[PDB]
């Protein structure tokens, strides 16, 4: 993580965020089409984090 | 000591403290199976620290 933060500069707390929703987003997907429900109430959820 | 606090940044302190508390404790699994009063003054006195 030290050497992470060497490196993007000021940007490193943007990219980390914008990593980990997306990583976070496709397991949601990897996980539709056995589990209906989530596309729904994950979505609802994502609206209220945000 | 000065190298090493040139590397980990300002994460060393977190780091130093970690480690020595898991020395201690990996002694004092070792030194348990001869002195069986260990495992419980250990962990009050542990607790009292913290």
């Amino acid at each position: 993580f030290m050497r992470f933060r060497r490196a993007f500069g000021e940007y490193s707390h943007v990219v980390a965020f914008n990593t980990l929703l997306f990583l976070m987003s496709f397991t949601v997907l990897c996980l539709t089409p056995v589990y209906s429900f989530l596309p729904g109430v994950y979505s609802v959820i994502y609206l209220y984090l945000t």
